[PDB]
C-alpha cells in the first residue's frame, strides 16, 4: 500500500535535504573564513599560520600515503568481490527465476556481482572523501579556533563547533546523496528487481567501512605513536609543557588527531551511515516494500536520513546563534544539549516521517515469512536505538567527564602513583560497559520483536539519524586539541592553553560518546545484518549447540582480542622508537633544551608514517580475511558463530578500552587545570600525582585512539562482507567438511 | 553391555586409589618434617621459625573469618536450593514419571530437592577442606623451604616441590573419595533411577564451586590489598628490599600468598574437578550405561581419575627421586617435565581404563536421541582435552616465562618506562589467547561430534586428569615465594634470596600454566553444562537469532566485565589504604626506617581483612544471583543466550588478565636476578627501569590473582547453578513474558 508521500516527492525530497545540509555546511565554513590569518599581535598571528601550515601539510601528506596504499588494496579486493560472486552461477549471463518470486524473472547474478563491485568502489572512494574532507576543514579551522581563544573560550568554541558542524554535515549530507545517486542509476538496469537492486547496493558500506578499516588503523597508530612519545620524555622526563615546541615530537602530535581523530573517526562513521542504511534496505527490497514496489517506504531509511539532516541543523542554529558560553563549566553542558535537543526533535520528525512515508499496515522478510508490522510499531525501531543513543551518551559523559566522580576518583588515585591510577582506571572501563549493554539489549529486544532485521537495521540507524550533530560535536574535540597545540607552540599567553584546556577536556569526553554511539549503532546493524546472512546462505537454524557454530563463536569471541594485541603492540613499539628519537635529540642538539635551537620535528613525523603504514596492514588482513578463511574452509555455519562470538564480545572491549582511555585523559586533565581545591591538592604541573595521571594517559593512548575505536569497524566489516560473500560461501565454502 | 572390569573391582578400585594418594601425600608431609626448625645457624632457624609463627596465625585467622561467612551463605543458598527444587512437583511426596523416560517411574522431584541439598553442603564443606589444607602444608612448609635453601636450590626446590605435592594428592584423593562415598550412600535410596541419583549428585560440584568463587575472591583482594602496598612504598617510594621486616605490610603479603594463591586456588580447582566429574555423570547416568545400570563403565570419569592420581604419583618421583637439581635454569624446565610425563602416562592411563571399563560399543544420550558412540571414540575425548591442556601449559610458559622474547620484551620496554611496560605487557595478554582458544575449540569439535556433552565433559575431565600434579607444581610456587619473603625478614644471607627468587620466578609461570588448565576445563565442562541444561529444561532448540537468546547472549557476554570491575575497584581501594597506611608508619613511626622500631604488622593485615570481607560479598552476589534473577524472570530461553556469552567472551579476559599479570611478573623478576647481560642492563634493583616493572608488576597483581582466575569459577558456577535450577526455571520461570 503507498504511503501519503508519493514516490516523486520522496526523489525530490532526498536531494533537496543532502543540498540543504551541504549549504549549511559550505555557510559555515564561510562564517569561519571570517577568522584571517597568514604567514606572510601581528607575531602571534603569523606564527599561528605557519604552524597551521606545518600541520596541514603533514596531515594532506600522510593521507596521501596512506589513501594511495588502501585504494591499491580497495581494487584488489574488487577485484577478488567479482570473481568470487561471478562464480556462484558459473559466470552465466542467462536470467534465472527471483528467489523471492518464482513466478518472476531477475537479472542474472553476474549482474549483481559487477554491480557490487561498483558500489563496493563507491562506498570506498566515498569514505576516502569523508576522511580527507574533515582533515580539510579541521586543518583550516584549529589555528583559527587559536586565535578565537584570544577573545574567550566561548568565541573559540564557536570556531570549533561551527566547523565540526562543516565536518558533520558534509559526510551526512555526501553519504546520503551518493547512497541515492547510486539507488537510482543501478535502477535503470535492474528495473523490476529491486531484490537484485539492493543487494547489489550493499556493497556500498562494504567499500564505506574496508577503507575506514585502514583509515582507524593507520591513523590511529600514526598519532598514538606521536602522542605517547611526545608526552613521556617531554612531560615526564623534561618537565616541559605539553605541546612545547622544543619537542620534536610535537608537530606529528597535532598532525595526528587530524589524521587519526579526524579522517579515520570520519571514514569510520560513514562506514557506520552506510551500513546501517544499506542492511535496511536489503531487507526491505525482499520484504513488501520491495515487492510492491512502493518507492517511498522503500526508501524509509533515507528519507529518515534526509530529516535528520533538518533536525540537526536547526540544533546546530542552538548552540551557533542563540546561545553563549561566557564560562568554561559551560561547554560540556551545552556539547550534551545539541545531543538532547537532537534526540528530542528528531523523536517528532521521525513520528513525521513514519506517519507520511509508510502505510499503516505492511510485511516485513522474516527468515522465510513475511510478518505483518505496522507503522506505528517500525516508528518504536528506530526511535529504540535513538533513545539507546542518548542514553549511551548520557552514561559514557558520566564515565569519562572530569565533572564526575568516577574520573575524580581516578585522579584522586594518582595520589598513590601510576599503577592505582592505572587499577582505578581499568576498573572504570570494564564498569562503564553494563548500562550502554542494556541499552542495546533493550533496543534489540523491542526492534527484533516489531520487525525482525529490517526493525533492528532500522534501529541502527535510528541511532545514527543524528548523525550530523554527532560529527559535530565529535570533530570539534581534535580541532580543540589542535587550538591548545597551537598556542603553546606560538608562546601564547598562559590564558589562551587554559581556554583551549577548556574546550580540549570537553572534547575528551565527546569523543568517548561519538566511539558509544559508533559502538551501539555497530552491535544493532551487525546483529541485522547477521539475520540476513542466515536467510541469504541458507541456513535453516543457527543452532549455538553444534560443533560448527560453536566453535564458530568462541573463536570469533576470541577476535577482537587478537586485533588488539596487534594494535596496542603496534603503538607500543612505535612509540617506544619515538621515545627513543626524542631523547636523542634533547641530549645531543645544543640549545634545544635552552630554546635557541629548532627540533627535528620531520624525524619523529617518519617514525609514526613508517609505522603505521606498515603496521595497518595484519589487523586489517585480521579483519576481512577472517569472512574468506571461515566461510570457504568451514562453512556458513561456523562463519555464523563467528559472527555472533566478534559482536558480543568485541563490543565490552571496545567500549572499556575507549573510556578507561577517555578517563586516564581527562584525570590528567583535571589535575592540569587545577579547577577545585582537590584537583589543586593533585599539582602542580610536574607533581608526582601529574606525571602518575600521565602515565594513565599515555596507556590509554592506544587503547581509546587505535584499538578501542577500531573494533566497531571489526564488527560491522565482517558483517556485511559475510553478507556480501553468502551465496559464494553458501555454494563453494565448507571445503574441510566436503573433503572429510 | 558390561566391560572386562567388574562392578565389584572398580567398587574397590577407587577408593584403594585415593587412600593411596592420601597415603602418598602424608609420606611426603613426613619427609618434609624432617627439616626441622622450632621458636624454642641458631637465630636464623628461631627468627625463621617465629616469622613462620606470625604467618601461619594470620591465615588460619583471616580463614576462619572468611569460611564463617561463607558457610552462613552456604547454608541459606541451601535452604534455596531445597525450595526452589521442591517447589517443582508442588513439595509432592509420590513419585512421578522419569523426566527422561516418561514410560518409567522415578523418585519423588522433592527426595531429590533433599539429595541435592545434601551434595551441596558435602561440596563446600569438602571444598573449604581442601582450601584450609592446602593452607596448612603450605603455611608449614615455607620456612622449611627457607633453611633448605642453606644448602642450595636442589634442596629448597624439593621440599617445595614435595609440599606441593602433599596439597595436590590430598585434594586429588579426597575429592574422588568424598565423591565415591557420596554416590554409593545416595545409590541406596535411588536405586535403579540412576537419573535422580546423579542429577542430585550434581550438587557436589555445586557447592564445590560456590564456595570456591567467594574464596578465590576473598583471599584475592586479602593477598593483592597487601602485596600492592607493600612493594609500592617499600620498593618504589622508599627504596627497600621486596619483603622487608620494616615494611608493616610485608606480613599481611606473606599470609596473603597462602590465603589467595593457595586456599582460594585449591578450592577454585577442586570445584573444577567436582563440576567434571558431576557433568559426565549427569550425561551418561541418562546415556545406556544409567540406563542398563552398568556400574563399572558410569563411573568411567572416576575410574580415569582414580589412574590419574597413580600416573602423578610416578611422575612425582621423577622430580623428587630420580632427578635433581644443580643449576636455576634446571627449574622451569623441571616442572615442565612433570607435565609432559604426567600426559604421556596419563594417555596410556586412559588408553588402559578405557579398554576396561568401557563396552566397545553403547549409547550417549545427545538432545533425545540415544547416540551410538565406540570406546575408542571415547579415548579421544578424554585424550584430547589431556593434550589440548599440555598444549595451553605450553603456550602460557612461552608468554610468561622470562626465558623467552616475550616477557623479556615487556621487561626491555621498561627503558622507555612504566606506559610502555603497560602498553606491552596489555598487548602480551591479548596475545597469549589464540593459541589456547584455538586447542579449546579443536577439543570442542572433536569431543562434541564423537559423544556430545558427555564427550565435552570427558574432556574436561581428561584435562583435570592429572591434577595432582597440575596442583603439585601450582602449590609449588607460593610455597616459594614465602619462602624467600622469609629469607628477607630473617635477615638471612643475599645468596638465600636468590635461591628463592629464582624458585619463586618459576613458580609464577607454573601459577599462570594452572589458571589456563582452570580457564581450559571451565569452558569444556560449562559448555558440556549448557547442553544438559538445554535437555533438563526442555528447550528444542537454543536460536541464537531470536530475541530471547541473543539479549541474553549479548548481556551474558557484558557480565565477565562487570565483574571483572568490581575486583579490580577492590583492589585498588584497598590497595591504596594500604598505601597510606605503610607511609603513616614510615613517616610517623621514629627507628622505623632506621630499623630500631618495629613496625605495627596488624593494621595492614586489618585493612586487607576488612576489605575482602566486605568487598567478596557483591560479585558473589553478581554471579549467583545471575541464574536466579535471569531464570525467573525471563526464562530459560534467555539463560541460554546468558551462559553461551559468559563463556565466550568470559574466556578471553580471564586468559590475558592472567597472563598479562604472569609477564609483568616474571619482566620484574628477570631484572631483578640480573642474570644476564640484557637483565643486568635494566638494573641494578631502584633503577627507572625496575621501577617500571615494579608498577606493571603490582598492576598486574589484581588482574592475575582476584578478578581474572576467579574469572573461571564466574563460568563453570553459573553454569552448574542453571543446571540445578533448570526444572524449577522451566516450571516457575519466565515470568515477565508469561505476564505481559
Ligand atoms: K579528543
Ligand atoms: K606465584
Ligand atoms: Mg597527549
Ligand atoms: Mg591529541
Ligand atoms: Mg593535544
Ligand atoms: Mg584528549
Ligand atoms: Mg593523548
Ligand atoms: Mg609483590
Ligand atoms: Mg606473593
Ligand atoms: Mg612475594
Ligand atoms: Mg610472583
Ligand atoms: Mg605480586
Amino acid at each position: 500500500g503507498a504511503a501519503i508521500l508519493p514516490d516523486l516527492g520522496t526523489e525530490i525530497l532526498i536531494p533537496v535535504c543532502a543540498v540543504i545540509g551541504i549549504a549549511f555546511a559550505l555557510f559555515q565554513w564561510l562564517l569561519v573564513s571570517k577568522v584571517k590569518l597568514s604567514a606572510v599581535d601581528h607575531n602571534v598571528v603569523v606564527k599561528c599560520a605557519e604552524i597551521q601550515n606545518a600541520i596541514s601539510e603533514g596531515a594532506t601528506s600522510f593521507l596521501f600515503t596512506e589513501y594511495k596504499y588502501v585504494g591499491i588494496f580497495m581494487v584488489a579486493f574488487a577485484i577478488l568481490i567479482f570473481l568470487f560472486l561471478g562464480s556462484v552461477e558459473g559466470f552465466s549471463t542467462s536470467p534465472q527465476a527471483c528467489s523471492y518470486d518464482k513466478t518472476k524473472t531477475c537479472k542474472p547474478a553476474l549482474a549483481t556481482a559487477i554491480f557490487s563491485t561498483v558500489s563496493f568502489l563507491l562506498g570506498g572512494v566515498t569514505s576516502l572523501v569523508s576522511g580527507f574532507l574533515g582533515m580539510k576543514i579541521a586543518t583550516y579551522a584549529n589555528a583559527r579556533t587559536t586565535l578565537e581563544a584570544r577573545k574567550g573560550v566561548g568565541k573559540a568554541f564557536i570556531t570549533a563547533f561551527r566547523s565540526g558542524a562543516v565536518m558533520g554535515f558534509l559526510l551526512a549530507a555526501n553519504g546520503l546523496l551518493v547512497l541515492y545517486i547510486a539507488i537510482n542509476l543501478f535502477k535503470i538496469y535492474y528495473g523490476d528487481d529491486w531484490g537484485g537492486l539492493f543487494e547489489a547496493i550493499d556493497g556500498y558500506g562494504l567499500g564505506g567501512s574496508s577503507m575506514a578499516l585502514f583509515g582507524r588503523v593507520g591513523g590511529g597508530i600514526y598519532t598514538k605513536a606521536a602522542d605517547v612519545g611526545a608526552d613521556l620524555v617531554g612531560k615526564v622526563e623534561r618537565n616541559i609543557p605539553e605541546d612545547d615546541p622544543r619537542n620534536p615530537a610535537v608537530i606529528a602530535d597535532n598532525v595526528g588527531d587530524n589524521v587519526g581523530d579526524i579522517a579515520g573517526m570520519g571514514s569510520d562513521l560513514f562506514g557506520s551511515y552506510a551500513e546501517s542504511s544499506c542492511a535496511a534496505l536489503v531487507v526491505a527490497s525482499i520484504s513488501s516494500f520491495g515487492l510492491n514496489h512502493e518507492l517511498t517506504a522503500m526508501l524509509y531509511p533515507l528519507i529518515v536520513s534526509s530529516v535528520g539532516i533538518l533536525v540537526c541543523l536547526l540544533t546546530t542554529l542552538f548552540a551557533t546563534d542563540f546561545f553563549e558560553i561566557k564560562a568554561v563549566k559551560e561547554i560540556e553542558p551545552a556539547l550534551k544539549k545539541q545531543l538532547v535537543i537532537s534526540t528530542v526533535l528528531m523523536t517528532i520528525g521521525v513520528a513525521v516521517v513514519s506517519f507520511v512515508a509508510l502505510p499503516t499496515s505492511f510485511t516485513i522478510f522474516n527468515f522465510g515469512v513475511q510478518k505483518d508490522v505496522k507503522s506505528w510499531q517500525l516508528f518504536l525501531c528506530v526511535a529504540v536505538g535513538l533513545w539507546a543513543g542518548l542514553i549511551i551518551g548520557f552514561v559514557t559523559e558520566y564515565y569519562t567527564s572530569n565533572a564526575y566522580s568516577p574520573v575524580q576518583d581516578v585522579a584522586d588515585s594518582c595520589r598513590t602513583g601510576a599503577a592505582t591510577n592505572v587499577i582505578f582506571g581499568l576498573a572504570l572501563g570494564y564498569k562503564s560497559v553494563i548500562i550502554p549493554i542494556f541499552a542495546i539489549a533493550i533496543s534489540i529486544f523491542v526492534s527484533f520483536t516489531f520487525a525482525a532485521m529490517y526493525g533492528i537495521a532500522v534501529a541502527a540507524l535510528g541511532m545514527l539519524s543524528t548523525i550530523a550533530t554527532g560529527l559535530a560535536i565529535d570533530a570539534y574535540g581534535p580541532i580543540s586539541d589542535n587550538a591548545g597545540g597551537i598556542a603553546e607552540m606560538a608562546g601564547m599567553s598562559h590564558r589562551i592553553r587554559e581556554r583551549t584546556d577548556a574546550l580540549d577536556a570537553a572534547g575528551n569526553t565527546t569523543a568517548a560518546i561519538g566511539k558509544g554511539f559508533a559502538i551501539g549503532s555497530a552491535a544493532l546493524v551487525s546483529l541485522a545484518l547477521f539475520g540476513a546472512f542466515v536467510s541469504r546462505a541458507s541456513i535453516t537454524t543457527v543452532d549455538v549447540l553444534t560443533p560448527k557454530v560453536f566453535i564458530g563463536l568462541i573463536v570469533g569471541a576470541m577476535l577482537p582480542y587478537w586485533f588488539s594485541a596487534m594494535t596496542m603492540k603496534s603503538v607500543g613499539s612505535a612509540a617506544l622508537k619515538m621515545v627513543e628519537e626524542v631523547r636523542r635529540q634533547f641530549n645531543t642538539i645544543p640549545g634545544l633544551m635552552e630554546g635557541t635551537a629548532k627540533p627535528d620535528y620531520a624525524t619523529c613525523v617518519k617514525i609514526s608514517t613508517d609505522a603505521s603504514i606498515k603496521e595497518m596492514i595484519p589487523p586489517g588482513a585480521l579483519v576481512m580475511l577472517t569472512p574468506l578463511v571461515v566461510g570457504i574452509l568451514f562453512g556458513v555455519e561456523t562463519l555464523s558463530g563467528v559472527l555472533a562470538g566478534s559482536l558480543v564480545s568485541g563490543v565490552q572491549i571496545a567500549i572499556s578500552a575507549s573510556n578507561t582511555g577517555g578517563a586516564w585523559d581527562n584525570a590528567k586533565k583535571y589535575i592540569e587545570a587545577g579547577a577545585s581545591e582537590h584537583a589543586r591538592s593533585l599539582g602542580p604541573k610536574g607533581s608526582d600525582c601529574h606525571k602518575a595521571a600521565v602515565i594513565g594517559d599515555t596507556i590509554g593512548d592506544p587503547l581509546k585512539d587505535t584499538s578501542g575505536p577500531s573494533l566497531n569497524i571489526l564488527i560491522k566489516l565482517m558483517a556485511v562482507e559475510s553478507l556480501v560473500f553468502a551465496p559464494f560461501f553458501a555454494t563453494h565454502g565448507g571445503l574441510l567438511f566436503k573433503i572429510f
